[PDB]
């Protein structure tokens, strides 16, 4: 049998590297690739996938990974491998990052928004081929978060053997648009806006493949994603619209599968664009946002007001004295203070779709704009396609935009360095567009050291930071909720990551 996936957006590339966007990550990474380890769901340890062992060194700028055997790529329609998975394919994959020599380094979008973000070019000094089956990165320094990195759906295995044979015809760019993995399904056909279909690995390593087919149909109308689970058009929906989760509860042939969540949604200010380069504003503007309405109407009740843009169940979380209470009277004054009495028209960007840390951006922009003019600011509200919204926040064209963050790993580091860093500011993913070397100590100084209690000092210090300074302001994490037919099995929602199918079945 097949299973058909109602997905909120196109991907936009086969390759996990290129993109942050969870609507992609979640179609093609665990689908169509293996990393070398990820986190288990259970003992919540670094666990084999495509490396079967792993040891840091003592100064713990050397980490070598043992390799799997007897690992194939995938056979499609446009290759065949001639060898199995080993060291000059992990090596390839990830030099392909930051070694300008590799010939895959400037190919396709020749942008890699998760890892820059996080400084690898400052990361890796090289990777050393010890042997076939063995691969040793050389690190400049210790980082504590290094093996996270490697566990997150960015940190997929490539094809060389594929990337050569298409380099000898020139045609380095069908490498991320027609993929190859190792992973449990392989791709067939893509059509833009319409679908992606893939078929089973039968030669997967891991375990026998119980689908045959899989399909995602891409519908971004979240209405059109509850009535096609309704009529059985689809068999899994994806980000089902928070309003409508008590209408599908009631169905018997419908489960909604939910799991506590490591996200944050929030309220980001271009910080170099005034008048909201200037703290006053941003201070007198989060409080004249009535956030228990929000929690109400937007969540309905399924959401978490945040105390920091750390979630409660993040060991490194620390409620902030200083959240700004809501109060406009008090946002009228702060306003006049800053010198800005008769306020201002300003914009609000708010995302196409519903994300696990915003159900519906749309609706909270709507609230926000009424809590506004309360105040004098003049609110329009800016939205594009998902894909398109992404593109042109990048290019900082927003006032103010309504975005979070889903957390790839449980390390604190994930929800700093990759959005709020100077470097992710650099490399076009700093929603704030806010450097602050003050702010990126703290984060550096958290990856000297590998003890939780120091890391946790430094990840305090960052977290009262961006309180104090209002980059961007934390509104609530979501829960994590999906829809699907009674008749599947087998899709665990977890508590970050993305949605895995490997072991999903019908029946």
């Amino acid at each position: 049998q097949g299973l058909v996936y109602c997905a909120e957006a196109n991907p936009v590339s086969f390759n996990p590297q290129v993109t942050t966007t969870g609507s992609t990550i979640d179609i093609i990474a665990n689908q169509l690739y293996d990393r070398l380890i990820s986190i288990d769901p259970v003992t919540a340890e670094f666990k084999s996938e495509l490396a079967t062992d792993w040891k840091i060194s003592k100064d713990g700028k050397s980490v070598t990974f043992t390799l799997r055997k007897g690992v194939k790529f995938h056979t499609t329609a446009y290759f065949t491998p001639t060898r199995e998975f080993n060291a000059d394919d992990v090596i390839f994959t990830f030099s392909r990052l930051f070694d300008v020599y590799n010939p895959y380094h400037f190919v396709g979008d020749a942008n890699y928004p998760y890892f820059q973000s996080v400084g690898i070019d400052q990361l890796i000094r090289k990777i050393v081929r010890v042997s076939d089956h063995q691969v040793r990165f050389e690190l400049f320094n210790a980082e504590s978060s290094f093996l996270a990195n490697m566990a997150t759906d960015f940190a997929v295995v490539l094809s060389k053997e594929y990337a050569m044979a298409l380099k000898a015809n020139n045609q380095e760019n069908l490498f991320d648009q027609y993929p190859v993995g190792t992973g449990p399904y392989i791709y067939k056909e893509y059509r833009r806006d319409h679908l992606v279909r893939f078929y089973k690995n039968a030669d997967y390593w891991k375990h026998e493949v119980a689908l045959e087919q899989l399909v995602y149909d891409i519908t971004p109308n979240g209405t059109t994603r509850i009535a096609k689970i309704l009529t059985k058009e689809c068999d899994v929906t994806a980000h089902p619209s928070s309003a409508q989760l008590s209408i599908l509860a009631q169905r018997d042939d419908i489960n909604v599968e939910r799991e506590t969540n490591l996200n944050i949604g929030y309220w980001a200010f271009n910080t170099e664009r005034p008048p909201f380069d200037n703290l006053k504003v941003r201070q007198a503007l989060v409080h004249a946002i009535d956030i228990e309405k929000i929690m109400q109407a937007v969540y309905y009740g399924n959401g978490l007001r945040a105390r920091s843009i750390l979630p409660p169940t993040s060991w490194a979380f620390e409620p902030q004295k200083n959240m700004p209470i809501f109060d406009p009277q008090l946002a009228k004054k702060l306003l006049t203070e800053a010198g800005y009495e008769k306020g201002f028209d300003m914009s609000i960007w708010a995302m196409p779709v519903s994300r696990i840390y915003n159900p519906n951006a749309r609706k909270m922009a709507e609230l926000m704009q009424s809590d506004l003019r309360k105040i004098g600011v003049n609110v329009n509200i800016v939205e594009y396609e998902w894909n398109t919204f992404i593109q042109r926040i990048g290019e900082h064209r927003h006032d103010s935009v309504l975005l979070g963050w889903a957390a790839d790993t449980p390390d604190p580091d994930n929800f700093f360095s990759p959005l709020l860093s100077c470097t992710a500011t650099f490399s076009g993913k700093n929603p704030a567009n806010w450097c602050n070397p003050e702010f990126d100590l703290l984060l550096t100084k958290a990856l000297d050291t590998t003890d939780l209690n120091l890391r946790k000092q430094y990840y305090d210090a960052a977290q009262s930071m961006i309180i104090e300074q209002l980059p961007l302001y934390p509104i609530a994490h979501g829960m994590r909720f999906q829809a699907s037919s009674a008749d599947v099995e087998g899709i665990t929602l977890g508590p970050f990551g993305a949605i895995s199918l490997a072991n999903a079945r019908k029946k």
